[PDB]
């Protein structure tokens, strides 16, 4: 049921798009280990991921949530890296893939930071970089990831330095340390994110 429709760079969801992608970059903690070195990107492609079937299993769900949390969805376009974003823009996001934790457990993991997003999209710590050139921060390979919309309903706060907690639809990691870095959140349903857009892009290296 997947269809990818590519938007024309004079689109304005085009632009809002890639501004969220450029205007989210920061610098890490690890000097750009993970995911690589560069203050900025360069976009190649921007594609709306259309599947009717995946969302109204979303619509569905954040419903559901919304009836549970006085009619608020609490809703957001948050980024996710993954080396399987082409099995999830087929099948949608599946919480059993995710048995490792990170910070706040089993769950799937989004963030703000699209430069954050990047650090997973080679793998766990970047994994083994590029598939041509093993490199974590190849300026030649094209890389992706996804700018989703999911809804978070009442989420558990987690200052920070399986199932949601009881009461509460997701988690939130709020940076207590780092006073750049912005939030990263948790889902513990599938069903509550919709993989909007397909970003494809290269990091670029700095001057
Ligand atoms: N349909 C599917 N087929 C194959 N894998 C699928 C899938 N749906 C989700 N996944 C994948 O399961 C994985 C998963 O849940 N995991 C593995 C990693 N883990 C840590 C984590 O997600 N940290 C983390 C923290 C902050 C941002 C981001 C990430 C990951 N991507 C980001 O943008 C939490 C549990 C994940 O890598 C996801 O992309
Ligand atoms: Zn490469």
């Amino acid at each position: 049921g997947t269809i990818l429709i590519d938007l024309s760079p004079d689109d304005k969801e085009f632009q809002s798009v890639e501004e969220e992608m450029q205007s989210t970059v920061r610098e890490h903690r690890d000097g750009g280990h993970a995911g690589g070195i560069f203050n900025r990107y360069n976009i190649l492609k921007i594609q709306k991921v259309c599947n009717k079937k995946l969302w109204e299993r979303y619509t569905h769900r954040r419903k559901e949530v919304s009836e549970e949390n006085h009619n608020h969805a609490n809703e957001r376009m948050l980024f996710h890296g993954s080396p399987f974003v082409n099995a999830i823009i087929h099948k949608g996001f599946d919480e059993r893939h995710a048995y490792i934790g990170g910070m706040f457990g089993a769950g799937i993991y989004f963030a703000e930071n699209s430069s954050k997003s990047n650090q997973y999209v080679y793998g766990i710590g970047g994994g083994t970089g590029c598939p041509v050139h093993k490199d974590r921060s190849c300026y030649i390979c094209h890389r992706q990831l996804l700018f989703c919309r999911v809804t978070l309903g009442k989420s558990f706060l987690q200052f920070s330095a399986a199932h949601s907690p009881p009461g509460h639809h997701s988690v939130t990691g709020r940076p207590s340390v780092n006073g750049l870095a912005l939030a990263e959140y948790v889902i513990y349903r599938g069903e509550q994110a919709y993989p909007e857009y397909l970003i494809t892009y290269q990091i670029m290296r700095p001057e």
